[PDB]
RNA sequence: UUACUGCACAGGUGACGA
DNA sequence: TCGTCACCTGTGCAGAAAC
């Protein structure tokens, strides 16, 4: 019947008296806030400074004396609530403001973990993991037409390595190449200093430096990354350290699992409710009941989307709840039409790995048999092909060769392909030690570049993957097979839709930001992916080949107008037909870009048809969480006492926050990984207010379906493929732009129907 | 770079206004 | 150029595999 939030109602006065000055230049605002500090709350909005007296006595303020009604203008008290919450918790110091963020006063999980695991070390007490709370005042709509303010509670963990760098040297930990940060960030100061080159004498020598190439051991500390935590702890404890991490993980589950998180939110609400929260001397807020999403009374704030159907034929009759179950029993969506039933695949690999690579190829092509039910049949039988021919391309290269590996791979490929005729795809095997070399010598990106230039898509793989134990390998080969088939132009599966309008186009844009190191300013690139409504199905369209960030709005509009022109041509729209266009991204578009896109699409389709357009943001990092108290969870595995996904809403749960915004649950108890996996965060789906198509519940369910459309994996993706695929394209193309001899010429010729970016 | 998931850290950045 | 509300992206480690 209902979903519980992590937020509480805040009962506010109906009205507050304020003084208003015209203040066309916001530059004056800082001086005025300083001058009135203590007696007035000050807030600039729409060219006017608003003044709310908090404490009696001067200084004075001129301007009109207006009443601000909370139901009408909740932004004023929402903002004041940010400062008031801090003030109301004076013993809990702010580590951040707006939203107010602070640490647990006594809890420290490393100490508790160590005691539980039975471990000890004299330096453990300088490694700290402390619960961190934020209280976010947010405007929401308990029903359409009415706004309220709630306070939303979120929990994370502060990871911090307090230890002296001198102390870490002497304990035997190699600090070279570790990132280091300032101990005391002064007001506008950046944190990152650089990487440890050497420790001189009360001085750190730095490379990849952000400012000075050296600094005192006293002004620096290791950044609180998992990399630095694991590097230190494994040397100080290893291999007992893993037991500590499991122990630490158990501690954190005491704050982050459903029932524990729900209890922490409860205890926070109780604490905040105990006293009135002072907005001004005679003006009070009271924190109230937990905010819920329900269909009680005149509220209609929760619904459950139907299960997505994975579709394996053009009729719709062949469908499944899960991708792998469906693929196994039906074969792929395009089996009747798939042109190349005997693909030739180039296999490029270090000559010393020959035996391990043959074992992997055999498992891949011919299957693992019935002892490994995740991958019994093999690629050929799975996908309904006649055979696969491997063209073996050994490379004389060692893992220790960090400067010449890329040149050897590419020479071997060129020499093999010159006397071997046409290949339809490649598998490229890489050493782990080469995987993340700089792009000027990285074999992944150089082989990707050469083969894509030649029109040959590749599926690359690292040796640790090639060596996975059979129980794990079977799942790797599922995912590997799906992407390889799509790289060969295949369509593994589609997802259902019922035709409600005559045509529908969804376009997504995704961002990548590339640099050679953290020091170097990241350059932005974009990708564009298109998806079309089919009869019973969503179909993947063509993808961008140009990736420049400059002018991305023009690229969106060109992609849409050209595609609309071609869909109209193919489908021969009748007068009065409705066409719907949807845009997906992780950030909102500018109003002026929405206007331009609407104008151009409308002109292209013309006055014979009715057009509906929606612009949608999908957000992962926001302060909302959904709790389903009726969800008991599922056994963590067959058949333990532990549970996973306790209080996790079902996949496809959609909650109404406001007119323009829905919360979408994607990670159900089934999909949730382990007993200690936190209560998931839902996706926030936001409609651009200038959209002509207004149905955000439909748009949220559509985003859900598009998570299931990913051909990178059998499991669904974290975000709809319209965005996800675009980010992969942006990253690959932006990287390739810097690689000598790269050409995009074949991306719209031999690779036009290849899903080469998976 | 089989991937899904989670977390952490760092960098900042976007949109709306006047 | 600024106020205001908001959260994006990259990197690295570790546990699982929607029946
Ligand atoms: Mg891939």
């Amino acid at each position: 019947r209902q979903l519980v939030s992590n937020g509480f109602e805040v009962n506010l006065p109906d009205q507050v008296e304020v003084i208003v000055r015209d203040l066309p230049d916001p530059s004056k605002v800082k001086e005025e806030r300083t001058r009135l500090m203590g007696y007035w709350f000050v807030h600039w909005f729409d060219g006017k400074l608003f003044h709310l007296r908090i404490k009696a006595g001067g200084p004075n303020v001129d301007g009109e004396h207006r009443a601000i009604r909370t139901a009408e203008h909740p932004w004023l008290l929402r903002a004041r609530l940010d400062d008031a919450l801090e003030e109301a918790l004076p013993k809990y110091a702010a580590v951040k403001k707006r939203p107010f963020t602070f640490l647990a006063q006594k809890d420290e999980l490393i100490d508790a973990a160590a005691t539980a695991a039975g471990l000890s070390h004299r330096l453990l007490n300088s490694f700290k993991v402390i619960p961190r709370f934020a209280l976010s005042p947010k405007i929401y709509e308990p029903v359409d037409g009415t706004t309220r303010v709630g306070v939303f509670v979120t929990i994370g963990m502060r990871y911090d390595i307090e230890a002296s760098l001198r102390d870490l040297l002497e304990a035997g930990i190699d600090l070279r190449g570790m990132y280091v940060v300032r101990r005391k960030r002064q007001p506008g100061e950046r944190g990152l200093l650089g990487r440890v080159r050497a420790i001189s004498d009360d001085m750190v020598q730095l490379f990849e430096e952000t400012d000075l190439a050296s600094v005192n051991v006293n002004d620096a500390k290791l950044e609180g990354s998992k990399e630095n935590f694991t590097r230190c702890l494994s040397a100080l404890l290893g291999h007992n350290y893993k037991k500590l991490l499991n122990a630490l993980d158990d501690q954190e589950a005491g704050y982050r699992t459903g029932p524990r998180f729900d209890d922490a939110v409860r205890r926070m609400g109780e604490f905040l409710a105990k006293k009135p929260i002072r907005l001004a001397d005679n003006i009070n807020a009271q924190v109230g009941d937990r905010i819920v999403f329900s269909n009680e009374g005149q509220a209609r704030n929760v619904r459950l989307a139907p299960k997505v159907e994975y579709v394996f034929d053009r009729t719709g009759a062949k469908s499944a709840e899960y991708a792998w179950r469906g693929l196994s029993q039906f074969g792929p969506f395009d089996r009747p039409s798939f042109a190349n039933r005997s693909p030739r695949i180039l296999v490029v690999y270090p000559s010393s790995t020959q035996g391990k690579v043959e074992n992997f190829l055999s498992a891949f092509r011919d299957g693992m048999g019935s002892n490994y039910s995740g991958f019994s049949k093999g690629f050929v039988d799975l996908m309904g092909l006649t055979k696969v021919e491997f063209v073996m391309c050994p490379v004389e290269v060692s893992s220790a060769d960090r400067n010449g590996a890329h040149t050897k791979y590419n020479s071997a490929i060129e020499d093999k392909l010159a006397g071997a005729g046409e290949v339809h795809a490649g598998i490229v095997v890489l050493f782990e030690d080469h995987a993340r070399l700089p792009d000027d010598r990285n074999p992944y990106i150089h082989t990707k570049s050469l083969l894509l230039t030649l029109g040959v898509p590749t599926q690359q793989v690292r040796m640790p993957t090639v060596l996975l134990e059979p129980k794990s390998l079977q799942y790797t080969l599922q995912n590997f097979s799906i992407a390889t088939y799509a790289k060969l132009n295949g369509t593994p599966w589609t997802v259902n839709h019922d035709k409600a309008i005559n045509d529908e186009l969804v376009v997504g844009m995704g961002l990548a930001e590339l640099s050679g190191s953290r020091t170097e300013k990241r350059q932005r690139f974009v990708g564009i992916t298109t998806v079309f409504a089919g009869d019973g199905s969503y179909l993947l369209g063509n993808v961008s080949k140009e990736c420049e960030y400059e002018g991305y709005s023009d690229a969106i509009r060109e992609s849409m107008t050209g595609i609309l022109r071609e869909l109209k041509k193919r489908n021969n729209w009748r007068p009065g037909d409705t066409v719907r266009v949807v845009f997906h991204a992780h950030r909102p578009l500018k109003r002026v870009d929405v206007a331009s896109i609407v104008f151009e699409c409308t002109r292209e389709i013309g006055s014979d048809q009715n057009i509906q357009m929606a612009f949608v943001t999908v957000s992962h990092d926001h302060p909302f969480v959904l709790i389903d108290r009726s969800e008991r969870g599922l056994e963590a595995y067959k058949g333990s006492t532990a549970r996973k996904g306790v209080f996790a809403p079902p996949r496809g749960a959609i909650s109404r926050v406001g007119r323009l915004t829905r919360l979408l649950a994607v990670n159900s108890p089934q999909l949730i990984k382990r007993a200690n996996t936190p209560l998931p965060t839902p996706l926030l789906v936001s409609l651009h207010p200038d959209s002509t198509f207004k149905d955000v519940d439909y748009l949220a369910e559509q985003a859900l379906k598009f998570t299931s459309l990913s051909w990178r994996s059998t499991l669904p993706a974290a975000t709809p493929v319209t965005i996800f695929y675009s980010e992969r394209i942006a990253e690959l193309l932006g990287r390739l732009k810097s690689i000598p001899n790269w050409s995009s010429a074949n991306l719209n010729i031999k690779l036009k129907w290849s899903r080469w970016f998976l």
